[PDB]
């Protein structure tokens, strides 16, 4: 089939260092593919979609390895950028539960409007576009201004990076904030479940088509500007690794949209994807598939 | 058609610098590391045909470590890619160093069986450099099968050096720092007054040549045949101390292979160390005979 999805976002090398026996201590150090956009792209390939990553890595060899590893999970990485003389962005975590974390993502800024415009007609012929908020405001504005009626799904990434979305909700098809992100955007505290209707009305008054609000233990509240809303309860999971849960949920939303699925069922399915990510030791679960998510959901 | 063989570990060093002081912005640098791998790179840069015998895992980042190493001149074609293992790494949080993690278990994949599959190739090298990251069995194998090829040994750390203690009579040149020499000999190196005694210990235990680096005090060198002396440090603007010992070791082995006398080899080696010290990286990209000679003649 000649249908594809375009993901525009960041590709990181995650580095986790675990202390044992808590100067130079022995321990375990794991390099993994990371970055919200790259992760999403990988989950979409595993969900069986033709996925193209538009992203940036540097010439530091390890950048090329990141791309290669990503390509092997199914992702089309050929249009990605290899920036001369820059380092490949990275997310470093010192664990024991995370003690300290460093965030080195300046190369995100190389994902420019000029870069994207050189692939304009290719982006405009995608079935859906997914964008994360690691990219600059100019680059996100470019995507939203040139989507040519292709739905743009936006992953807000963090309370800090989500704000670039506030003035452009009327250009985003589906937004998936967590509690802190939705509070930051709307300026309305999400104290309890009682507050979500008000926060959702805020998002829709500001032009957002569809809100997928994840509220942790409280579940997911979903709301469509056309009137449909509801709560979906969490899928009980024994959680091994929370990293990648949101990336899984975003991938499942977009895949379900492209597959022709209704909103409420797409949200439940997305929750299942997330659940698969949660019970896996990795940022992405290699066993994520329509089959297994369907099996995980129907058994509930 | 002459070459040098280096047997040791190949790491990815990761330096994370906390910037403004949770998820903190900062800088994270991935670089090639590992004593053996570093030495091999310095030897290629000094113009020698250098072959690395080492182990990396199948984690893609391993393959690129090899590729980057190769790009610096090193023949990486005989290295091991261990299925379903991770590439060893040295993680550092820095500003001075706060914490550092050491993940080097793949070192154990550099086995006696592995080396024996390249036995005749190792036995035709001009010199063999081995680091003490490898297991005691693997180091014993090298020393037992060097077939009269000189083995230069980098002791790596006070912890890892001890595997050398019972086999000094098989090692051509050993390059310990103060702490390593103290750990091996059991003789404290309190002041300069102690080196003669430490050196006599090493020679009574069969070591051919000692190159003892004493930090600020310089380098003390001693040959079992009688020659010994102090060489004063090369006054350097130190930017990055990582890699200084690896440059010094490379320079010793290169100078030996080049036919140089001991004392001149030590001065030259110090110059290499100096180039490494004044550089931002674990290896200086500008390391060369030309530049070391030019640095030394002053
Ligand atoms: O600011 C950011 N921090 C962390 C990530 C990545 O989130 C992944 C989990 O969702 C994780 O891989 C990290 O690299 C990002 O893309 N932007
Ligand atoms: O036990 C060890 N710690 C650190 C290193 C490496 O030393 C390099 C500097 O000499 C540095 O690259 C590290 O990887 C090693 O090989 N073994």
């Amino acid at each position: 089939e000649k249908d594809y999805v375009v993901i525009i976002g960041s590709a990181n090398i995650d580095v986790a260092g675990y202390s044992h026996e808590s100067d130079a201590n022995p321990g375990k150090i794991k390099f993994t593919p990371g970055g919200v956009g790259r992760n999403i792209a990988q989950n979409l390939a595993l969900l069986g979609n033709k996925a193209w990553l538009l992203s940036a890595v540097g010439s530091d060899f390890y950048g090329q390895s990141l791309l290669t590893q990503t390509n092997q999970s199914g992702v089309y990485v050929d249009k990605c950028l290899i920036v001369p003389g820059e380092n490949t962005s990275s997310y470093l975590s010192l664990l024991d539960e995370m003690l300290v974390a460093i965030n080195d993502m300046n190369i995100s800024n190389a994902i420019t409007a000029e870069y994207l415009a050189q692939h304009r007609e290719f982006i405009q012929r995608a079935k859906v576009i997914v964008a994360d908020c690691n990219i600059s405001e100019e680059a996100l504005a470019w995507i939203l201004d040139n989507a040519a009626n292709v739905p743009v799904f936006v992953d807000p990434v963090s309370a800090w990076k989500c704000v670039k979305v506030r003035d452009r909700l009327n250009q985003i098809h589906t937004l998936k904030p967590n509690r802190l992100e939705a509070e930051t955007l709307s300026g309305i505290a999400l104290s309890g479940r009682d507050d979500v209707a008000k926060v959702a009305a805020w998002f829709h008054q500001h032009g957002l088509n569809r809100l997928v609000l994840s509220m942790g233990g409280d579940g997911v509240y979903y709301s469509d500007i056309r009137g449909e809303n509801g709560w979906s309860a969490p899928i009980k999971t024994n959680v091994i690794n929370v990293t990648g849960a949101g990336d899984a949920m975003m991938a499942g939303l977009a895949s379900c949209w492209v597959d022709g699925m209704p909103f409420a069922e797409s949200v439940r399915f997305a929750q299942g994807c997330s659940s698969m990510a949660l019970s896996c030791e990795y940022t992405n679960n290699p066993d994520l598939s329509i089959a297994n998510v369907i099996s995980l959901v129907e058994n509930a």
